[PDB]
């Protein structure tokens, strides 16, 4: 000591709309969730609503019975505008609060569960990279369930704070996951190395004083 | 899975195993990647053309107008698309909200943002040239295709619609429509002959056929 830090590394992302990124989807054999999520992909309506956008993508992909939207009647879908129609949802965290400060991993899980949907919240501190990779890759091969991640953007080479978005696929050959980034005005979907995504989840959110992590969602 | 309307059997939904395989076995699918990145729900039942335009303009990376919530970032949205006099001079947003837009108006609205637009009424071409020219575009980055067609002629409810095309599957001779009415229907793979018939219908507003538009950067 002191540590001289001779070798330092920065995370390498592959964009979905790159030639390589396209190839990673086509060579993935853990990509069932990509198709329904792609059908539902939305832009977060404000710079704090990443979790709401992520939730409604998953609820619509699961075919969860949705609130009315007068503009679409008789058709009904979850939107960021109607997601808080259920008072139990507002009781977790109110929309005006989310619009200022976002949501924590535990709030994300509780907001989903307020609609009676099955959830399993995994803080990084309570699991490990090997179980994350294995369990998420399995979910990505399975219909009827989805995965949402909460991670510090800085640790995957983006700016900057905590973010939430669904995962859509896992490329086995490169050990990368595809993040369907709902901040569509800022970044494309990206393929991130498991080790970098793990590092980014294994950070402490000062709002919760707990680590970030990932949530499994399925229909009951 | 999502609660959209049951499709007529001549259509293969993107929301089906076969529909996924048609993307995986397509050799004309480059446009799917950027278009999927930009896919949006039309904000009302008249705004299909606006949703389609913004998907394409965002996919092309055009400098975009100011937004209500994303500053300093900018993207085309259904709320900011009409934020200049040149675009509004084509057709007023108040009218698009009640009547939609014709094929010619679609073209002019796109062109008001400075990009290169070619409008093809079905009457002025033929099915073989439609298939070849569109499949070629679908392999090429930096350009896109939007169709205007009568939904009933492909089995769907009901009137004239507008949405982008994302891919062409050679074995089945089907095009993938990225249907912006996401609350009602999934994206669908439609036989070329059905899509051709649906474009070769007379829009009562224009007394011209429907058709398709090619869009690329002017630069
Ligand atoms: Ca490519
Ligand atoms: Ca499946
Ligand atoms: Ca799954
Ligand atoms: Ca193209």
């Amino acid at each position: 000591g002191p540590h001289m830090q001779t070798l330092t590394l920065s995370p390498n992302l592959i964009g979905f709309n790159s030639n390589e990124g396209e190839k990673l989807l086509l060579t993935s054999r853990s990509r069932e969730d990509f198709f329904p999520l792609s059908m539902q992909f939305v832009t977060q309506v404000n710079q704090a609503y990443c979790g709401v956008a992520s939730i409604i993508m998953v609820l619509n992909s699961l075919g969860i019975n949705a609130p009315e939207t007068a503009q679409y009647s008789p058709y009904r879908v979850f939107t960021q505008d109607n997601f808080f129609s259920n008072e139990k949802t507002k009781a977790v965290i109110a929309p005006e609060v989310v619009a200022r400060q976002g949501m924590t991993l535990d709030e994300l899980g509780r907001l989903i569960a307020s609609y009676g949907v099955k959830v399993k919240v995994n803080h990084a501190s309570d699991t490990n990279i090997e179980d994350f990779r294995k369990q998420v890759a399995e979910n990505l091969k399975q219909d009827g369930n989805f995965v949402i991640v909460n991670y510090l953007r800085k640790e995957i080479g983006q700016e900057r704070g905590g973010h939430i978005s669904p995962l859509a696929a896992y490329n086995e050959q490169t050990d990368r996951f595809l993040i369907m980034d709902v901040s569509r005005y800022k970044y494309p979907p990206v393929w991130v190395k498991t080790t970098d995504l793990w590092k980014a989840m294994n950070t402490v959110d000062s709002v919760s004083q707990k680590t970030r992590g990932f949530v499994f969602v399925s229909k009951t």
